[PDB]
């Protein structure tokens, strides 16, 4: 398949051509998506990526190049068929982690695009230092996230991974190695920040770092209403500047069967938990349940003193009375902890399985028409695996000069939610039910003309993307012609056909 010249060169002592390493980047976390690559490369630096698109970009017969994070995908967006699938994890042979905290400067710290935030963050707790925005999930690459924003439950205060970023090296679609930031070479730094890989391979990034806190007093907050269950995660996210307030605000959606023919326990909750949770969505017929998830951050504070500081921000709240759930734990074991849900996953054979995913920002204005037609008309009667992801965001902390989507409003509301549908598919048959959901909320959304924006997009097809990058798209489809002129990098995606 690839050029025969292509094994005459430097860098193919770094190519893996054998079944078992090409099978290793064959599938995603999707498990749904199966295409091959004709190689896997192991670049030994990043110098080794750009002449392996150098060679791509200047050949008779171009080949598609896909770096592989840590495949956390699940649409084939890191697959490449017919082209070579960079693992990107070979960079991280030896030390890829530099933190800058010397006296008389802000600090930073400077990570290889391959390096995992898990990673990260135990490099700069070292030095008393963090990233101040956080996926749920550790495990994902630095590149791989800010490739499409990184969004978890700090991104109300300090907006998404992409907007904690000072500079970033792009090995671009040409094979150019390429230095940016706000102030050097910005139309590719905008560009790569939530661009899908389109315009390059990110090989480092800069991220921006701040005391490290020790410890998270962590809770879940039960509600039945959805109208309050909003009203509180708004209020939640929209007092920034008061002392009385959480580092960290999710929430989650939890249908009424999956309560009641759930686990006996979870490794947030107990038997006895669940046993009052199932009482409270059924005491005047089944409801779901809305868990607003909080978590306050602390240092050298007394056990009594985050009592106190807890106390004076739940006595503001409306959930149920006697339905507050409490943890306490280390800054490492909160930040880590999908990593324990994931143990427990494995363990009962529920986490290699397809996961039909698919997430969605919803504008505030129509979060209860939403919920309405998707939670209390699709979904009411449905018991899905997995989980069920719902909380709210500020516009203000994102730049929407970077590629990344949120939803457009006529009124310019600074919130907006996202909502995300992480079911699995316990058997391979379950699959259809959950595409035919997932479709349905799409054409729910259509019909009610709910205009959300898909997070962690998948389109087949260019209408559908220029469609998602609305008054964006011209830029971007400039860019790509600049940046990546032969559309080499990260085809899985589907936006661009290659010329
Ligand atoms: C599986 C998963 C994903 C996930 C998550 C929890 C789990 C269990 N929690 C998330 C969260 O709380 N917030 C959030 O923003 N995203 C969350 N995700 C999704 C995840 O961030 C993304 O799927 C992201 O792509 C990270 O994935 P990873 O490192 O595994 O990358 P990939 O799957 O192999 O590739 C994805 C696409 O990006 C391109 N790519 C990969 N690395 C690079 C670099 N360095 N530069 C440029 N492009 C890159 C791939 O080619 C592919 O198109
Ligand atoms: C697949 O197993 C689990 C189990 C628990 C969680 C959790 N508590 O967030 C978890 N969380 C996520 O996957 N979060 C996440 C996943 C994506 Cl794709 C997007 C966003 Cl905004 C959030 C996954």
């Amino acid at each position: 398949g690839l050029p025969g010249d292509l094994f005459g060169l430097g860098i193919a002592s770094r190519i893996r051509t054998d079944s078992n390493s090409t099978a290793k980047a064959a599938t995603d976390f999707g498990q749904m998506v199966r295409a091959a690559p004709e190689a896997v490369f192991h670049p030994a630096t990043p110098a080794d990526i750009a002449a392996l698109v150098r060679f791509s970009a200047t050949s008779a017969a171009p080949f598609p190049v896909a770096p592989r994070g840590q495949g956390h995908s699940w649409r084939g967006q890191a697959l490449a068929p017919g082209g070579v699938v960079v693992d990107m994890g070979s960079l991280g042979r030896g030390p890829r982690i530099n933190v800058s905290a010397a006296t008389g400067a802000e600090p930073f710290v400077d990570a290889g695009g391959e390096q995992l935030w898990v990673d990260v963050l135990r490099a700069t707790l070292r030095h008393g230092l963090a990233p101040r925005v956080w996926t749920d999930y550790l495990r994902l690459t630095v590149g791989g996230t800010l490739s499409n924003a990184g969004i978890g439950g700090q991104a109300f205060r300090h907006g998404p991974q992409i907007a904690n970023v000072h500079e970033l090296d792009v090995v671009t679609g040409t094979g150019e190695m390429v230095t940016c930031s706000m102030d050097v070479n910005s139309d590719l730094f905008m560009a790569a920040l939530g661009g899908l890989g389109q315009f390059g391979v990110i090989t480092r990034a800069r991220i921006r770092l701040e005391p490290a806190p020790k410890r998270v007093r962590w809770v879940r907050l039960a509600y039945t209403d959805v109208a309050t269950f909003t009203k509180d995660q708004e209020f939640l996210i929209s007092n920034r500047t008061s002392q009385v307030g959480f580092d960290y605000v999710e929430g989650q959606v939890q249908l009424n069967r999956s309560l009641v023919e759930g686990p006996k326990s979870t490794p947030f909750f107990s038997g006895a938990d669940l046993a009052r949770l199932a009482g409270l969505a059924s005491r005047t017929g089944p409801t779901a349940i809305y868990y607003i998830e909080g978590a306050m951050y602390y240092t050298e504070d007394t056990a009594i003193s985050v009592d106190k500081k807890m106390k004076a921000l739940l006595d503001q709240l409306s959930f149920e009375p006697g339905f507050p759930f409490t943890k306490d734990v280390t800054f490492v074991q909160f930040l880590d902890r999908v990593r324990e849900e994931e143990r427990v996953l494995r363990s009962a054979g529920a986490w290699e399985v397809p996961h039909p995913w698919l997430n969605l920002f919803v504008p505030r204005s129509r979060i209860l028409d939403f919920d309405d037609g998707v939670f209390k008309a699709l979904l009411k009667d449905a018991n899905p695996a997995g989980i069920i992801l719902m909380y709210p965001m500020n516009k203000d902390r994102w730049d929407d000069r970077m590629t990344a989507m949120t939803p457009a409003t006529d009124d310019d509301d600074n919130v907006f939610y996202a909502v995300s549908f992480l079911w699995s598919a316990l058997s391979a048959d379950d699959v259809p039910q959950l595409e035919r959901w997932n479709k349905a909320v799409l054409d729910f959304c259509d019909r009610s003309g709910i205009e959300c924006k898909q997070y962690l997009p998948h389109y087949t097809s260019q209408d559908g993307w220029r469609r998602h990058f609305g008054a964006k798209w011209s830029r971007i489809a400039e860019l790509k012609a600049r940046y990546d002129p032969r559309a080499l990098l990260s085809p899985g995606q589907r936006i661009f056909p290659v010329p």
